[PDB]
């Protein structure tokens, strides 16, 4: 049972009335509403989650929910809430004050008997360390901190000292230079997020900002760092990776960067670090563009196992100077092209690599590349531009490849010549396959095999005669020439195995399901 009434987006004034007593869950997010009666709720008597983000409502009296004992989860984010009273009230799991105009942090003496508060979404411009002291002793997992954009004035740098939280999310103001001396280093913080770092100016590059981070180094708590709108040049860029690389940390994220000036770092030390894994999404660079040197060094000899770089104009990745510890690498969607870790033989940990959407063009050059890469078990190449041209012979596939994700390009039928033999998985779908050759017999070990979305008529009498091993396979969106005989083969086989196919592959012109054919 759960009866959900959505009126968001519904130009609402007041909050509605004539709702059922049934409400469990109440959406009037995105309106115009701007009082919060405790008559407006009173007669919900089972609502438990209520949503009234995106509205304008500027006076938060606690205990207007006084009567809804069932309520758990409030959002009131993205209001207009400059006030609020402090009043005795239900036992919320999640309270939503964030990207309001409170002057104070809007913390409630009432706050502290929430023994289930599981997350506290603030807002304010002025943060004293003891206006958190409610709280302090409650064990919350995730506090979101909204500073305004006049925060700044009369700056506490232990404000946060007191926040007992697993997880923080500070949202520091947007479109200003960071100069601000707030201590984030939180003794109980597991997981830290930062947003809206902006520090282009030669005066100190990002003194202010890489001294906060400094800090991160003196807790062996901090598992977890995430920074997010970043705008800086790329000296200070390479240094805040320089930085965090001895924290504690284990898990690095970072995205939407846009980063400027000409990169100068190149003597990076690796050392001393806990990582297992960096991810770099969405980096947009000045009018030059992406580092033509230096960059690629720093990122192709990184020692580390977990390794995302996406949303880049990045064009190279070259192979390490030693033998690297890669172990799973995603360049999903960048604009390398075929020589990317050429000639080389340091990936020999390997076992996942990631290469969609980039400028991938030749199947040779990429399977070469492959080679050496002695424990790769999957290859993701799609979304590109790849041919195979059979005049070059056999591939010289590394034989570990399990998986062979090559959807998205223009390859053909001679595709089949250039297969890893021990292939499991097989992703070709939206390519140009019009036959499927004798060569597939070849692959007994075969278990997964997507040529959806290509220009199949038919199949040979018998091509399955010997791929035992096969346990799924996407036929449609293939136009199949259905009169009989040359649909046969294909129609009593297909319907003796009822469980294989995924999706339906329809007749063309006829669009009858092909199972249905009666030769
Ligand atoms: C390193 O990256 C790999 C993928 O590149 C991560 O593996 C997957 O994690 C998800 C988690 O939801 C699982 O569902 C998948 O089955 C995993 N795939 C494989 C092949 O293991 C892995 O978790 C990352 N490791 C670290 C330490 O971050
Ligand atoms: C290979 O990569 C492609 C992405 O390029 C994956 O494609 C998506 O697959 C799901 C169904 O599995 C669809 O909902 C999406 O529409 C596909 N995306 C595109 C752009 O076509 C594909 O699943 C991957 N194959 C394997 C085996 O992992
Ligand atoms: C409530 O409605 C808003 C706007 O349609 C939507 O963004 C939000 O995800 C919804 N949440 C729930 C729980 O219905």
């Amino acid at each position: 049972s759960e009866f959900l009434v959505d009126r968001s987006k519904n130009g609402l004034i007041h909050v509605p009335k004539d709702l059922s007593q049934k409400t469990t869950i109440l959406n009037i997010s995105q309106n115009y509403i701007s009082e919060l009666w405790t008559s407006d709720i009173l007669s919900l008597s089972k609502l438990r989650i209520l949503i009234i983000s995106h509205n304008r409502i500027q006076y938060l009296d606690i205990s207007v929910f006084k009567f809804n004992q069932e309520l758990e989860y409030l959002d009131l984010s993205h209001n207009k809430l400059v006030k609020i009273s402090c009043h005795p009230t239900v036992n919320l799991k999640h309270l939503d004050l964030s990207f309001n105009a409170f002057d104070a942090l809007p913390i409630c003496k009432e706050f502290g008997n929430m023994s289930q508060l599981k997350f506290l979404g603030l807002s304010t411009t002025h943060l004293e360390k003891s206006s958190v002291l409610p709280i302090a002793h409650l064990n919350i997992s995730k506090v979101l901190l909204v500073l305004g954009e006049t925060y700044g004035e009369k700056e506490d740098p232990e404000g946060l000292q007191d926040f007992n939280t697993e997880s923080l999310h500070i949202v520091f103001p947007t479109n200003k230079e960071f100069h601000f001396i707030l201590d984030v280093s939180v003794k109980t913080v597991a997981n830290l997020e930062l947003s809206n770092i902006k520090c282009v100016l030669e005066d100190n590059k990002c003194s202010y900002f890489l001294s906060i981070l400094a800090k991160l180094q003196t807790n062996p708590k901090l598992s977890n760092l995430t920074l997010n709108n970043i705008e800086t040049t790329w000296n200070s860029f390479i240094r805040i990776l320089q930085l965090v690389w001895h924290t504690t940390v284990w898990y690095f994220s970072i995205s939407n960067v846009k980063l400027q000036g000409q990169l100068d770092f190149r003597d990076f030390d690796y050392s001393g670090t806990s990582l297992k894994a960096l991810s770099i999404h969405q980096v947009v660079s000045d009018v030059f563009g992406f580092p033509q040197s230096y960059i690629y060094e720093i990122f192709s000899n990184m020692n580390i196992k977990n390794f995302t770089v996406s949303g880049t104009r990045m064009v190279h990745m070259l192979c390490p100077s030693k033998i690297s510890p890669f172990l799973h690498l995603d360049f999903s969607n960048n604009l390398l092209t075929d020589t990317v870790f050429e000639n080389c033989g340091h990936l020999t940990e390997l076992e996942t690599l990631i290469l969609q959407m980039n400028q991938l063009k030749e199947l040779s050059k990429i399977a070469e590349m492959t080679t050496q890469m002695k424990s790769l078990q999957q290859l993701d190449i799609s979304q590109n531009s790849v041919s195979y041209d059979e005049k070059k012979g056999d591939c010289s596939w590394t034989k570990s490849l399990l998986s062979l994700n090559m959807s998205s390009n223009i390859l053909t039928d001679t595709i089949f010549r250039c297969l890893p033999p021990r292939i499991k998985v097989l992703d070709l779908h939206s390519n140009k396959i019009k036959s499927i050759p004798k060569q597939v017999v070849k692959l007994e070990a075969l278990q997964e095999l997507n040529v959806a979305s290509n220009q199949l008529k038919s199949v040979p009498d018998g091509i399955f005669d010997r791929l035992t091993s096969l346990q799924k396979i996407w036929l449609h969106t293939n136009p199949w020439d259905c009169s009989c005989p040359r649909i046969d083969y294909l129609s009593r086989w297909l319907n003796k195995n009822s469980q294989k196919e995924q999706g339906s592959a329809k007749c063309s012109g006829s669009g009858k399901p092909v199972r249905s054919i009666i030769c």
